[PDB]
């Protein structure tokens, strides 16, 4: 010691205190959606946000002292740091995206409850086996997006004028969402063979993903 | 008479008789849909229904004396109870919801044929493992629906004006329903970076889905 | 009558001739589709048509002599039988539709090639173990069509005006097809609570589907 | 050095070198999609391209003499060959589709990298397994397309006027893309029974599809 409190924080009671708080501020932020609540009780709720934001700043500080540099190879906490930090840049300041960003803290419920922690851990763990198929596909999107841009962006700029648009569109087509009547039929009014681009494209991205799911499943 | 009654409820004719009426009522309920048919034979049917509802009412009565508490620890029968119960209440009474809700008694055909009861049970048995993946997704939806209401509810109130609306819109998107031409493209015209909310959202939401099944298959 | 003919049927000439003809009649049926070809060669192919069915009908008779009672408890032979008898339907205008049912004769390619029959039969083989589920749906879809026609057919006759219409509409939403912006958002404009029919309906119809496949998986 | 040239090629510096040129070109070709960029670097990169093909041209020539008959029985190099050949047409010729086909050379990143090769080589190997199914499906699409064209093309020529269109359309219905409100329901205004073609059509293409994957799964 070193630790004078170290045993707290480690303590079961204290964390669930954070967990009990998180679900509260999470409840607050929900109610903060109602314009009616914010005219009638906005005041109870702004300070409340700050108590919780203070306590959290506190709790994070405490946790770093105990763990010294070893807290910063814990992703969950790294997450807890940046997510609480996020909630600390001011509300009516510069960039209201940051105003919304502070709701990300509600994912701390995952961070503080090992079971969600366990789930998130399970899902990310299938990612490393996939990066190869993720690598091929991204290359393909990159190549076809380019072809689509050069083949169709002059007469159809909304969908294909810029590389990014071809990416966004191809993704849509990839998601198969309103792809015939929505994208290809029109295209085909001007360029009758455009199905020769799109129909194969649809085949490949669909074939691969399917087999991708099989490889996960086959133990 | 305890044994005398018990010997009645268990006969293969009682089961077949109630089942046959179920097959019959279900047919009438189908018949009840034609307003031509109603005009001509409507009266035949409004009464057959209550005749059937009574015979069914008796069956429930008979089965409870025999089983006492063992009738009410059986999930299938409780449902049977609650389904005939709801079929008890009158059309004029309250509002015309129960009047439709009554069609749920056709779920007795599942209730009464042992082959189907097995299928349902097999099916339901898949559910309990999911409560972990179920819960996580629910938190994710809650958080994101909140970010969505604050970001998009002023200019797109119908889709996102409300927590609920943001929930609805999101599931629709989750189902990938006309999500692209229908929602994100419009959003992007006011808020050009809206693809930065939905594309990731779609990823999380589709990946977790895969894994819900993989874990089902693998487990 | 057995001995004379039998020597023709099991031979490689008989089987190869019929099959290669299938491919010929299939090539020939593509062209009938272009009115340009039909105004310039229609008379050639309407009778080329006439000869294959002639060749197929005769072929059916022989195979029946040679196989006797064993012909009509063989499904593939039975199919060709049915698929040919149909192709025997009048050329002239008894009435128009059955005329289109003739292209089914291209399914003789399935019957007559052993690799495809393996596939088809393998496929059909999956059906019996699924049927208990199936029935479940048809009870489920039915209960709901009844509910749907009573709830929505008044203000929305096109989609829910008839039991049969509601079934259709209901099949559509299961396939998840333009289901929200297309169907249920409008419903909600009059009946704000329609999501209580369709969001559950969707979980259920989807739950069953996934689980149908896993049942395929274990088997 | 008709023979001995092999030791220069095949070197670890060699293979990796061609990869670095692919990545630059892959980057510079993305830049070719931009109209702004082409203004102040077009000639710099118009210059860049042909050098790469040339080098590639040089690299393909060297590798052939080293491998002789074997080079042209290497699947990855044949691609290399032809995707280089495409790039070898002149810049300002008659068919501007070829110019666009140039970016196909970014796929050499697949043939030149065994891990890329590993996924692609693995994926294709699945194909021979489905060829019995693919022939089946293509036979099935062909049959229903014929039927569609004779059935709906006169009143709906845009969608069914011709075989190809019916193919496209049928392919569309099969991705279930806007099929109902988009394709079938309109049909039904004129041909009330069209769901009888399409709902069965849907079951079948979905049935074969799902089961195809399960076979992939078990194997
Ligand atoms: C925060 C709880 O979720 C909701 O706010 C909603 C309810 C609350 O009931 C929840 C019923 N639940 C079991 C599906 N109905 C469901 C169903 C919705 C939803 O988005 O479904 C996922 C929304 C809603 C949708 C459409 C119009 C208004 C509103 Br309010
Ligand atoms: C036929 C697609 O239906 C699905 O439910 C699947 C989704 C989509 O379901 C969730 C809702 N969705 C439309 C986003 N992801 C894709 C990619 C799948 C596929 O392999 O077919 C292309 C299947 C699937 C998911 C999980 C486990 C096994 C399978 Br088979
Ligand atoms: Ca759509
Ligand atoms: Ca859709």
């Amino acid at each position: 010691m070193y630790l004078r409190i170290t045993n707290i924080v480690e303590s079961s009671f204290f964390t669930k205190f954070i967990i009990y708080l998180i679900v509260l501020n999470g409840i607050t932020m929900g109610l903060e959606t109602s314009k009616t609540f914010m005219q009638s009780f906005g005041v109870y709720t702004t300070l409340f946000n700050q108590i919780v934001i203070t306590i959290f700043t506190i709790e994070i500080i405490l946790r770093i002292y105990v763990h010294r540099i070893s807290f910063f190879k814990d992703p969950w906490s790294l997450f807890d740091f940046f997510v609480v930090a996020i909630s600390l840049v001011p509300t009516s300041s510069g960039f209201e995206i940051l105003r919304v960003l502070r709701v990300l803290r509600l994912f701390r419920l995952v961070t503080a409850v090992p079971q969600m922690r366990k789930i998130v851990s399970a899902l990310i763990s299938v990612i490393p086996g996939m990066l190869s198929v993720i690598a091929l596909m991204t290359l393909f999107f990159y190549i076809f997006a380019i072809m689509a841009t050069q083949l169709f962006g002059e007469r159809f700029p909304e969908w294909f004028g810029t590389l990014g648009e071809s990416f966004y569109t191809l993704f849509q087509v990839m998601t198969l969402d309103d792809w015939s009547n929505g994208i290809v039929r029109p295209l085909m009014e001007v360029y009758p063979y455009a199905y020769v681009f799109f129909i194969p494209f649809i085949f490949v991205v669909t074939f691969v993903m399917i087999n991708l799911v099989v490889a996960i499943i086959v133990d």
